[PDB]
């Protein structure tokens, strides 16, 4: 038992999870985010920053910024916020390139603080896109990811979750740059 | 992470989510069911099926027959339907030689249509089977697949749920074919 | 599909499941249990045998032993127990060097008798350790276990489940076998 290795997606949770955020009103808890560029921008539940008088995002290392609101999509319930880079910032990995399939294994991270970490699969591939592992205000917001940490959705709320299909939500993050709502 | 491959139980899906198919009333929906050999016989559960006026069933790749109930068995809530095979039906995998055991891992494959797929474990091998799958009106009467994609049981209902053994389903079908009820 | 092997955590749950026991008031059925040693120690919840004029212990090969409570500490709701050793006791696989970490797969197993089995993940290293595995009544008390069958925690009561975890336990269960609470 010791020489042997455990089953584990740890992996996919140290290359994932440093990216995915606490999100906070001025102080409450509104929900999780997740850092998507070097940039500084983020992307969170439009319900989380509905009713704001200041964003503040909390990372996992210890840092803590201002989150100004971007824009948002009442349709996709997503909102982009922006904050300064320090120089290094923790992204969440993208694949534009990986196809996802029904059966693949995910992770939902989320972040109400600690972090909590859920593992189901795709039910049902985005309409948007269905998991049987646990979506809960306390990673609504957070990512979706593939044992490999490549971001497959962002959770959603409103025995099966929802999350939004990356390639939708990296649409809907650069219009919201481009335009604004 | 581009090069690498996901951890996935889509090769299960791909060969066993054809068979799985969906059951109506005629226009409600009733719940799931399962194409068992290319004779063109079906399980489903009893209960879906108990108060149908007339009984389609509808395939994943676009077909749709009507249905002639066969028998059923209240015991075990299943049901047997039969439809006129065109050439070419997709049939659940079975194995008659596989032995189930605890901790094999399960998808319950549902159709209330799109198609709902979840992820567990064996709990208890089959008295009936028992599984921390999400087993729900949306996969009652589908199918339960191991990773192979090889027919596990039969999903019923009434954090655990239950399908019906393979073997035992088999058996009972058979006796329903030949006798009726 | 013949030739090829099922994905399964079945090697955990023969490693570990012998080693996991019943517990009974004398006759209701009050949780799990954990035989850790060949001393004849066992480990349950506190809540589990809080009021208990007698207490019975039942294997899963067959033996019943009567159990006398070493002690507990209401802290962890952690309680230890003690019966005769015949000479062959099945014992919960422990590894001191094992470090738990956030994604491992975990199965939670509690015998409420037959025995039930459930999978998981570690959401969060224990503050206790956090699984999204079903924890219940069922299998309180009982052990929760990695892919090789090594102790993790012990599922206690009161989305997410939680365990204590086996670092904590062993040290709580020796200061209960010297002290007393």
């Amino acid at each position: 038992s010791t020489d042997e290795t455990p089953a584990s997606y740890n992996l996919a949770v140290r290359r994932a999870a440093p990216a995915v955020v606490n999100v906070y009103n001025r102080i409450r808890t509104l929900g999780s985010g997740v850092i998507m560029d070097q940039r500084g921008y983020i992307i969170t539940n439009k319900h989380v920053i509905n009713d704001a008088d200041q964003i503040i995002v909390a990372l996992q290392d210890g840092r803590v910024f201002e989150a100004l609101l971007v824009g948002s999509d009442s349709l996709t319930d997503l909102a982009v916020l922006k904050i300064n880079a320090t120089g290094g910032l923790p992204t969440i990995p993208i694949n534009a390139r990986r196809v996802p399939h029904i059966g693949d294994v995910v992770l939902a991270i989320g972040n109400p603080a600690g972090q909590t970490i859920t593992q189901g699969i795709i039910s049902a591939t985005g309409n948007f896109l269905q998991t049987d592992a646990s979506i809960n205000p306390g990673n609504s917001g957070g990512a979706l990811v593939n044992s490999l940490g490549e971001l497959m959705g962002i959770n959603t709320l409103s025995g099966i979750g929802f999350a939004i299909p990356f390639q939708l939500a990296t649409k809907i993050m650069d219009k919201l740059i481009r335009d604004g709502r």
